[PDB]
DNA sequence: CCGACGACGCATCAGC
DNA sequence: GCTGATGCGG
DNA sequence: GTCGG
């Protein structure tokens, strides 16, 4: 319908972000795409375009040049600008942002091949997100999610059988593909008023069973790095995947799985409604509300239900909550 | 006109 | 060495 | 870049 459009909206966010640094007008561009994505007609005017929300005077006229020409001139050149489009890309490496891709770039490190003749000058996330380049940008089909939250959710109870793991992101919502793994965990034992290995244990069992096979970055309470489904004896072997665990209070357990399952549109529908009945939602806890405004204490939650009750909310399954 | 636009853990750097 | 800032990813 | 107080 609009996919010319759209992409050349993305392309532009691309560009502010990771060579101009301008992370709002990132997110202007992408907010703008999303919303003409959404759009059920096929756009004929930047006019058009410019009655939607996130849809503004600038974006209204670069629609208009790329539906007269099918091309916009500034993104023509800054994707023939060498140094630019080199910017870019290096920012695909996971651990390389746009201060890094900057000063590699500056220097003449270029390309994945500059990159991999220079290692002195990665750090080890950088490393790590130069050797997994190519798996890392291939998503996830649903049935190998499956077969990854088997080996998590086996190897959590072998540690210790109190602790409770929930695969969240849109995998819990039912999406057919992700594009990695995010798991939060919580153990009885630990709560916010109350050990600095719960993480450190499941991580290590999963070290073990050779599931995890690198660590990008890991402390008491997140850890992130890879992980691989095991090759079938013969069979060509899995992309390296991308696997978050994060150890959150049990009193805050439930606020967290309801904050990364999302989506992000039902969350903030789900906070603008909480706030209208009195109370505000973070990632978490749930507490009322004053007449004034001021935050009263954290409120008891022991289930992801037990948000919807306080808020009037009738329970809204994880496949339902798209928006 | 002009400020908001998410907050935060972990790795690493800058400064002392 | 320690403390705070920055970069980065989510 | 867009919105809005």
């Amino acid at each position: 319908l609009n996919g010319g459009i759209t992409d050349m909206l993305t392309e532009l966010a691309n560009f502010e972000k990771n060579v101009s640094q301008a992370i709002h007008k990132y997110n202007a561009y992408r907010k703008a795409a999303s919303v003409i994505a959404k759009y059920p007609h096929k756009i004929k005017s930047g006019a058009e375009a410019k009655k939607l929300p996130g849809v503004g005077t600038k974006i209204a006229e670069k629609i208009d040049e790329f539906l007269a020409t099918g091309k916009l001139r500034k993104l023509e050149k800054i994707r023939q600008d060498d140094t630019s489009s080199s910017i870019n890309f290096l920012t695909r490496v996971s651990g390389i942002g746009p201060s890094a891709a900057r000063k590699f770039v500056d220097e003449g490190i270029k390309t994945l091949e500059d990159l991999r003749k220079n290692e002195d000058k990665l750090n080890h996330h950088q490393r790590i997100g130069l050797k997994y380049f190519g798996d890392f940008e291939k998503r996830i089909p649903r049935e190998e999610m499956l077969q990854m939250q088997d080996i998590v959710l086996n190897e959590v109870k072998k540690v210790d059988s109190e602790y409770i793991a929930t695969v969240c992101g849109s995998f819990r919502r039912g999406a057919e593909s992700s594009g990695d793994m995010d798991v939060l965990l919580t153990h009885p034992s630990f709560t916010s008023e109350s050990q600095p290995k719960l993480l450190h244990q499941v991580v290590e069992q999963l070290q073990k069973v050779h599931f995890i096979t690198d660590t990008l970055s890991k402390g008491e309470t997140k850890f992130m790095g890879v992980c691989q489904l095991p090759s079938k004896n013969d069979e060509k072997e899995y992309p390296h995947r991308r696997i978050d665990i994060r150890l959150i209070p049990k009193d805050q357990y439930y606020c967290g799985v309801l904050y990364f399952t999302g989506s992000d549109i039902f969350n903030k529908n789900m906070r603008a409604h909480a706030l209208e009945k009195g109370f505000t939602i973070n990632e978490y806890t749930i507490r009322p509300l004053g007449v004034t405004g001021v935050a009263g204490e954290p409120l008891p939650v022991d289930s992801e239900k037990d948000i919807f009750d306080y808020i009037q909310w009738k329970y809204r399954e994880p496949k339902d909550r798209s928006e």
